[PDB]
């Protein structure tokens, strides 16, 4: 059955869509031969979240969904994975993932119509659970980074359309989980508390949805969930792993007027600890990282609801092609993969370093 109580996670599997799993076998696959090949087979069936990048990217969102209630009827218990990401002036912190809506030309009314089709075809679904990430990078982005213009000057037009999003996306078969950074970002000292409220004060203006059941942490990063190991590059915090991370924001979300609170977090590019990262807040397309902890809802956590793969492995994070557009400078960091094919696009070099560094392996 799509509405449940408690994780959401629980009593439903998470569907692997076509979309990765053509990337992998069409674009991939034909330049692998005998083991890498068969292993690449195999990583395209594990479940992983589709990117609602673009308006353009929904029509995408209704045919997976075509397909689950597909497989659902014929015996099967599946649920629809996305993430939501077309905030006007998103990424404002960086450069590399410019979308495609601006707030001065007209960007707040053009989201509106971007969630309104979106509810519109989990409505049209209502018989399939459908978990969803909402706007990676973009209220840590209000925390920390407030000292660019960008950022600053965007901060009522993410508010607003963050609680178009969370209120107008509040239904039955429908589970949210608000993107919160990771470790290295908010998991600082200093920056705990003000997350804290932040995130609070989102969920009691939305009205306290019950679609809401928590945040999401280390989507598109690397950070280990449980090493027992500090990395080199972590050194100053104390929160040096997933796990600490929520256990420290957890209670602190409740201070604030939200209890029960629950966690999803990304292990797609954490397999590999430590990582190739010559310092902690360098983010594109690291060296010397895997395939990590596959997805699973018996996490051995109590704030934990489930291990998810929020960033699929082999698309590219940003170009390193100083000419071409989009150009974010981290991207030609010594720990970054080069060369780079624009965000969103296939990049087979970083796929394979990632299958030959599985962890779980693959081989
Ligand atoms: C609260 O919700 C209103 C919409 O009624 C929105 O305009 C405002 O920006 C939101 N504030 C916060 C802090 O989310
Ligand atoms: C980390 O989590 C994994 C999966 O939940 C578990 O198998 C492993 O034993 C944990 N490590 C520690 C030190 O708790
Ligand atoms: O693509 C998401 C990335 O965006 C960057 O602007 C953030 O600084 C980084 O921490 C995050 O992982
Ligand atoms: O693979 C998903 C990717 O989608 C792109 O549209 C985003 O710019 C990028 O940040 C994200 O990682
Ligand atoms: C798979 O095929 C693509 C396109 O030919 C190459 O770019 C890649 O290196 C691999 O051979
Ligand atoms: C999910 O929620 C619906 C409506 O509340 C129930 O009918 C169902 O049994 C499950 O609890
Ligand atoms: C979703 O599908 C998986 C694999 O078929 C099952 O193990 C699970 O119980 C649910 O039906
Ligand atoms: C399947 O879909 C992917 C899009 O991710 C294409 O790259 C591929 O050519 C095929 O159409
Ligand atoms: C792409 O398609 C191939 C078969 O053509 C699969 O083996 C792979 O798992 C992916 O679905
Ligand atoms: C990947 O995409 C190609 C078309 O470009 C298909 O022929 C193949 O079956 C896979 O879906
Ligand atoms: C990967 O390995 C399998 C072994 O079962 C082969 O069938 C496949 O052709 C590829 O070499």
């Amino acid at each position: 059955t799509a509405t449940y109580s408690g994780n959401p996670f629980v009593g439903v599997t998470p569907w692997a869509n076509a979309y990765y799993a053509s990337e992998v076998s069409s674009l991939a696959i034909p330049s692998l031969t005998g083991a890498m090949a068969t292993a690449a087979a195999a990583v395209a069936k594990v479940p992983s979240f589709m990117w609602l990048d673009t308006l353009d990217k929904t029509p995408l969102m209704e045919q997976t969904l075509a397909d689950i209630r597909t497989a659902n009827k014929n015996g099967g218990n599946y649920a629809g994975q996305f993430v939501v990401y077309d905030l006007p002036d998103r990424d404002c912190a960086a450069l590399a993932s410019n979308g495609e809506y601006s707030i001065a030309d007209g960007g707040v009314a053009k989201y509106k119509n971007y969630i309104d089709t979106i509810r519109q075809i989990v409505v049209e679904y209502s018989d399939i659970r459908t978990l969803l990430v909402i706007e990676p990078a973009s209220l840590a982005n209000l925390v920390t980074n407030l000292g660019t213009p960008k950022c600053a000057n965007a901060q009522s037009a993410y508010l607003e359309c963050i609680n178009y999003a969370v209120t107008q996306l509040n239904l039955p078969n429908v589970a949210m989980y608000l993107d919160a950074g990771h470790a290295g970002w908010l998991g600082w000292p200093a920056n705990q508390d003000p997350a804290a409220q932040l995130f609070a004060n989102v969920y009691k203006n939305a009205s306290s949805p019950r679609a809401l059941r928590g945040l999401a942490t280390n989507v598109a990063n690397y950070n280990g969930w449980n090493i027992t190991s500090p990395p080199s590059y972590t050194q100053g915090n104390a929160v040096y792993n997933e796990k600490l991370y929520i256990h420290a924001i957890g209670p602190l979300l409740a201070n604030h007027g939200w209890s029960n609170a629950f966690f999803i977090t990304d292990q797609g590019r954490s397999g590999k600890q430590p990582t190739g990262q010559q310092q902690w807040g360098d983010w594109c397309n690291v060296i010397g990282t895997g395939f990590g902890i596959r997805p699973s809802a018996n996490t051995g956590d109590s704030l934990l609801d489930s291990f998810v793969w929020v960033k699929p492995g082999g698309e590219c994070d940003g170009t390193s092609d100083s000419s071409a557009p989009r150009f974010d400078s981290h991207c030609a960091l010594p720990d970054a993969l080069q060369p780079a094919p624009q965000a969103g696009a296939w990049f087979q070099a970083y796929f394979v370093q990632l299958l030959t560094n599985a962890n779980p392996s693959f081989l």
